[PDB]
């Protein structure tokens, strides 16, 4: 009868106002103790595994994951897509239809199919694979009476675990009874500083969260799935480029059904005209045998040309090019998992970022000092003061700071040292190293034993001291806590490389808080180290400490602060002047969030955007009755910078608010850039989402598709810049395709109705279509990428993928092919005076009048790539050429290869041997395409 339904709605009310809660729905965090079969002392006094399967019924602590398959699963999924579908229908209903009393076209087709399916599958399958390389247990629990060590597995609700600093917790708990506990949850909850656990305040204690220092004793509530990680990670289970694809392919598609519709009636029109002009038929009875076989063989006629529109090289080369721009990515410390995220970041429009952990480094650093009455912004030379000074805030930080805190080395490879004590003194401990110091020794030489008195931090005084009597006879003492505490017992202070001077309370604590109020405007926490000296003779009091704590001796004060990563105020800059806005969303507090905006260049100084906290965004957005409308989103997301105090459900809402919205001109694409389990439910939301790789959780990097090996906010750019490239070389090798196809399909529409023979053969379509357009989308999409595509404003999410100038090429080369095909079709057996081969019985040797006409048809399209490397309106389609080797290797294997082929060709390439004059002619005619180019550039578009 526990109802573990509300046992779960206990959780997820951290703060003040879970006390609040179970004050009146239980007693003092006893009652519920008492409403399961335990008591404090050896809680669930007897093992019983009769009783441990009975309160199994909550959890069995345990998420396994699924790995779906190894190859199969990815093939079939691959399969399902708009363009495989229409490209293997129209194979499989030329291949059917070519036996009626067309055998290569089939496999052709076929063949591209099955190759863009395995490439996909491949390397999706790879990237998976991948993946799982970088993201690659008992502790004290109470059982009866002894504490005994128990594996994770074996948690049930009701049983009584002790921690301690070091340990990870588990499962979720209540605070039963312990010493002062810190509780870092900066990955769970997103608060940057240390959040202190006791049972008067904050007694909720959250699964997957450390513990810096303190020990206690916590019941367990709740165990498995239901435990605060479990929720979100089980809520965890169309790129916008293939949208416009799908949308062209179905366009294209389209397009050819009428010109094939065209085809067939005018041919069954021109021969009932023909045949009923003359004589007139029976008309009766003669319709039976042979009448339906005419019109049948018009249909092949019709389908035979629908067949040749409809593009079969377009999904092969689409993902070589994906496939090639993921692998250049991948040196740039970007691990794209699908292929098909590639292209999704370059259109971006809004950037929704964590705070802690993303734009900051998670770390609590000292950023400024004031030693010796000189102010210093910046962390200065150890040889700048190089006094005493150096020396005995060296001692006093290592002495008085609690031995237990020390920092580590990473003893890994481009990682960042590692923090397990408190971390509020451990910035102030890494200063010293920052000064270029040694801690170590100075501690080793004085361990707890020689340490005479402690005094410990106490709720009363927020101070903490400790005394040394080493040095010589006489006494000494050290002290460290917060700013104004210690302050105002101070009565002297160091000036630089003198000696002490008097530190009276009369304008002189006046100027030191004057120069305190930049640091606390800036954000910063300011704590200062003071010391004093007691006379060996008479022996003091400690007891009495009404004085010895006051007539202090500051020797500096330092601010500590969480900093911004050294490279995000640059990279937020360039990314904003590119059409994309930034935003930050966390779940801090709102003067921290506030003071870390500013210094990124999110909001700036005038008070233009408004902050609102994350309590304000539920209660706005509710219409009364507790629905979510989105014009109530629409009201606030367009203006909103910065959120703070933000559950994970606020940030899932945010970021779909923003993508299910059209209250703005344009659509708009979110990225979402996280490294805790607070942006699982916002990264799945968002088109693409980034996570930090060596910084972020494991749920975090399940629920991403790009994810940031080196962790460095500078990479997001440089996935804008790729992006836009990727959309580039599609639409430019879409202005290739387009030109062959369109030329193509008039030249058999011309050849099926006005002649019975088309110069163009099935087998010779083929190696142009499949084979030589393949290596030409791999030339076209190896050009590097340059910084001023960051200049360019974003394109829509339904802008078609063929833009205006796009146009202009396509149908502007078809004019020029298309003369010049049909002139020597026609008029070409007197230019070049050779015996005509326009007529043949369909078995005839190969005529060389024909294979003038395919060897021009080819050349052309050689010297059409290099005009395509230019979608606007550049003029030098010459530039850059020399810094793209492949690209010219491309070109002249195919130019080998298409001379390999047209000599030595024979019948099955319908091919026969040239005379060099006609090789020469047949080049300048080629040729002639680039001097056109200009022509056709010459045009307004
Ligand atoms: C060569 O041009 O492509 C051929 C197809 O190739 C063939 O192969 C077809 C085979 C027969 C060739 C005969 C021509 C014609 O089809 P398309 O792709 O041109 O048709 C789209 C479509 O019509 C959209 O709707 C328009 O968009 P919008 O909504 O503005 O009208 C868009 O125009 P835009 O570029 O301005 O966006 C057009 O491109
Ligand atoms: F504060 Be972040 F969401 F880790
Ligand atoms: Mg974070």
């Amino acid at each position: 009868g526990c109802t573990m339904e509300e046992l779960r709605s206990l959780m997820e009310l951290r703060g003040t106002e879970a006390v609040v809660k179970i004050k009146e729905t239980y007693g003092d965090t006893e009652a519920i103790c008492r409403r399961l079969k335990t008591s404090p002392v050896e809680g669930l006094p007897g093992t019983a595994p009769d009783l441990e399967k009975r309160k199994q019924i909550f959890g069995q602590n345990f998420i396994p994951p699924k790995k779906p398959k190894t190859f199969l699963q990815l093939v079939w999924e691959a399969l399902q897509d708009v363009t495989l579908i229409i490209l293997e229908i129209a194979a499989i209903i030329s291949l059917g239809l070519s036996f009626y009393h067309g055998w290569i076209e089939g496999a052709a087709i076929l063949l591209s199919v099955i190759c863009v399916v395995l490439v996909t599958a491949f390397n999706d399958w790879s990237k998976e694979k991948q993946f799982r390389g970088l993201q690659s247990q008992k502790f004290t629990v109470v059982r009866a009476g002894q504490v005994v060590q128990i594996p994770v597995a074996e948690i049930v609700v009701g049983d009584i675990a002790q921690i301690k600093y070091g340990d990870l917790l588990p499962a979720d708990g209540l605070f039963i009874q312990g010493n002062d506990l810190k509780i870092d949850e900066s990955s769970l909850t997103g608060e940057s500083d240390q959040v202190r656990k006791s049972v008067d305040k904050d007694p909720m204690l959250l699964s997957g969260t450390h513990v810096m220092e303190g020990s206690g004793r916590m019941v367990v509530t709740a165990v498995g799935v239901n435990s605060q990680t479990g929720i979100i990670f089980t809520l965890l289970g169309k790129s916008v480029l293939q949208g416009k694809l799908t949308k062209l392919a179905v366009q294209i598609g389209k397009a050819g059904l009428v010109m094939s519709a065209i085809t067939v009636i005018i041919l069954v029109l021109y021969f009932t005209v023909d045949t009923f002009v003359v004589n007139k038929k029976p008309w009766l009875t003669e319709c039976t045998p042979v009448y339906v076989q005419y019109f049948v063989k018009f249909f092949i006629i019709g389908v035979t040309v629908l067949v040749v529109a409809v593009p079969e090289g377009l999904p092969l080369a689409v993902t070589i090019s994906l496939a090639y721009s993921v692998k250049k990515m991948m040196k740039d410390n970007n691990l794209v998992r699908h292929l098909d995220a590639c292209e999704t970041m370059g259109n971006a429009t809004a950037i929704c970022s964590d705070k802690t952990g993303t734009l900051t480094t998670n770390r609590m650093t000292v950023v400024q000092a004031y030693v010796g009455d000189v102010h210093y912004k910046e962390i200065p030379d150890p040889s700048s003061i190089n006094a005493k000074t150096l020396e005995l805030l060296v001692n006093a930080i290592a002495i008085n700071s609690a031995y237990t805190t020390k920092i580590l080395p990473p003893e890994k490879e481009g990682a960042l040292p590692r923090q397990v004590g408190n971390k509020t003194e451990c910035g102030l401990l890494g200063f010293v190293l920052d000064l270029r110091q040694d801690y170590e020794p100075v501690r080793s030489q004085m361990p707890e034993e020689k340490l005479y008195k402690v005094y410990t931090f106490n709720s009363v005084r927020k101070s903490m001291s400790t005394v040394i009597k080493m040095p010589d006879e006489s006494f000494r003492m050290y002290s460290k806590g917060a700013s104004e505490i210690v302050l105002k017992k101070c009565c002297k202070i160091l000036s630089g490389a003198g000696e002490a001077r008097v530190f009276r309370p009369r304008d002189r604590d006046e100027m030191v808080k004057k120069v305190i109020e930049p640091m606390a405007c800036d954000g910063l926490r300011t704590i200062c180290v003071a010391y004093r000296d007691f006379p060996s003779s008479p022996e003091p009091d400690w007891d009495n400490e009404n004085d010895i704590l006051n007539e202090l001796t500051c020797i500096c004060v330092v601010g500590i602060e969480d900093p911004v990563r050294p490279e995000v105020p640059e990279a937020i800059r360039k990314c904003q002047r590119a059409g994309i806005t930034v935003r930050m969303v966390t779940g801090d507090n709102i003067n921290t969030a506030r003071a870390i905006a500013i210094k990124c260049g999110i909001i700036h100084p005038g008070e233009d955007f408004l902050c609102l906290e994350g309590k304000e965004f539920n209660r706005r957005i509710r219409n009364e009755k507790g629905e979510i409308e989105q014009e109530r989103i629409d009201k606030i997301w367009p203006k909103l910078r910065v959120l703070a105090r933000s559950s994970p459900t606020d940030k899932h809402t945010l970021v779909k608010g923003i993508i299910d919205s059209t209250h703005t001109e344009q659509r708009q694409v979110v990225a979402v850039t996280g490294d805790g389990t607070n942006d699982g439910p916002a990264l799945k939301k968002a088109d693409v989402g980034f996570a930090m790789g060596i910084a972020g959780t494991d749920v975090a990097k399940e629920a991403s598709d790009i994810i940031l090996t080196d962790d460095n906010f500078s990479s997001i750019v440089k996935a804008v810049m790729w992006g836009r490239n990727v959309y580039d070389s599609i639409s430019k090798f879409l202005q290739f395709q387009l030109t062959v196809n369109v030329v193509a399909v008039i030249v058999a529409f011309t050849g099926a109705c006005i002649t019975q023979d088309s110069p163009l053969k099935a087998v010779q379509m083929l190696w142009v279509n499949l084979i030589m357009d393949t290596f030409a989308s791999l030339a076209l999409a190896t050009e590097p990428p340059t910084e001023t595509l960051l200049l360019r404003k974003p394109y829509g999410r339904n802008k078609p993928l063929i833009s205006r100038t796009m146009m202009k090429n396509i149908l502007g080369h078809a004019v020029y092919q298309l003369t010049l095909i049909f002139t020597l079709l026609f008029v070409g057996e007197k230019m070049f005076q050779i015996d005509s081969g326009r007529n043949a019985p369909l078995h005839s040797p190969p005529s060389e009048h024909y294979t003038i006409i395919f060897n021009t048809f080819v050349m052309m399209q050689l010297f059409n790539e290099i005009n395509a490397r230019k979608i606007h309106g550049e003029r030098n389609v010459f530039d850059g050429i020399f810094r793209n080797p492949i690209f010219c290797t491309i070109v002249l294997g195919t130019f080998a290869i298409q001379i390999v082929i047209v000599q030595f060709g024979g019948k099955p390439f319908s091919c026969s041997p040239l005379q060099l004059d006609q090789w020469m002619w047949c080049i300048f005619i080629g040729l002639g395409e680039l001097v056109w180019g200009q022509v056709i550039a010459t045009i307004p578009t």
